[PDB]
């Protein structure tokens, strides 16, 4: 990652806190082509310094997404590891993570809509699957709203993934349970299970969210119960809008092998 100095940034307003982090809106102060001066809003994940022993699993994901350009993916700035701090420096995203933007407009989003962003969402998924890169953490909060559907000028929305954060290989496993259903069945039993097909199943989790929303599916049950869940070998009830329930329940194959792959995912949406 490129280093950014901590003297070119600067924090502004809290956009929340994910795992181990905290994120900000912020400003990064930069020559750009030219040689032109620029001051670029940026998104800036910060590493709780009470845990700075995961600033090599936060890294180490981000960094190897990263090394593959790809429109769908987010484009990450640079690193600010000045002084005690452990700073992502990334794109600012103008409408921010999916999920809450489902839920706020639920009202005004329809199956084409949800359609295109799930097309968008495998294409991402397949152009990592090719490059046998594991994402670990697809949920509708690590999708990120570029571009907002104009049905006046026949613009769909444009979504990007985002950064991985910090592997379930090494979060305590009270944190894994709380992320029942996105991490998968065989990761509960061993986190060291983490594998390409790991992602189809949240895959089909993030799908769920989709068409339900905004809801978190499985949010009235505790870690106890989740975990039932999973020892039950129960499926996500169909979302109300159904259309997708099937493709769902067919990436939440509790037989990791048995999941399609997402060449045939991207077949099954332009099917419908
Ligand atoms: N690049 C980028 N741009 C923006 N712009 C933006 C944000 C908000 C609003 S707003 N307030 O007006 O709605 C408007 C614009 N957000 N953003 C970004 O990456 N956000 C983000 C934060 C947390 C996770 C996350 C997911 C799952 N798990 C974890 C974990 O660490 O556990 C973390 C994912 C994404």
């Amino acid at each position: 990652f490129h280093k950014i100095r901590n003297e070119d940034l600067i924090f502004n307003e809290s956009l929340g806190q994910g795992t181990f982090t905290k994120i900000f809106k912020g400003v990064r102060r930069e020559v750009g082509d030219y040689g032109q001066l620029h001051e670029t809003e940026v998104l800036l994940k910060v590493l709780d310094k009470a845990h700075r022993n995961y600033s090599e699993s936060f890294f180490e994901a981000a960094s190897m997404m990263s090394k593959l350009s790809h429109k769908h993916l987010v484009l990450n700035y640079g690193v600010c590891v000045c002084g005690d701090e452990n700073i992502l420096v990334q794109e600012f995203v103008k409408f921010g993570s999916l999920d809450t933007y489902l839920k706020k407009n639920k009202n005004c989003i329809n199956i084409l809509w949800k359609l295109e962003v799930a097309k968008q969402l495998a294409a991402a998924m397949h152009f990592l699957e090719e490059n046998t890169l594991i994402h670990g953490n697809v949920c509708a909060k690590n999708i990120l709203l570029i571009r907002e559907e104009d049905r006046k000028t026949g613009n769909p929305p444009f979504i990007k993934l985002s950064d991985p954060g910090i592997s379930i290989t090494v979060l305590p496993k009270d944190i894994l349970q709380e992320r029942i259903p996105w991490v998968p069945p065989e990761c509960i039993e061993n986190p060291k299970n983490l594998n390409l097909a790991t992602d189809k199943w949240s895959f089909g989790t993030t799908l769920w969210e989709i068409c339900s929303g905004g809801d978190k599916p499985l949010s009235a049950l505790d870690s106890q119960r989740k975990l039932q869940f999973y020892e039950d070998r129960h499926q996500l009830p169909a979302p109300k809008a159904a259309e997708l329930a099937n493709l769902i329940n067919n990436c939440m194959d509790y037989e990791p092998d048995h999941r399609p792959s997402f060449r045939a995912i991207i077949r099954d949406l332009n099917s419908l």
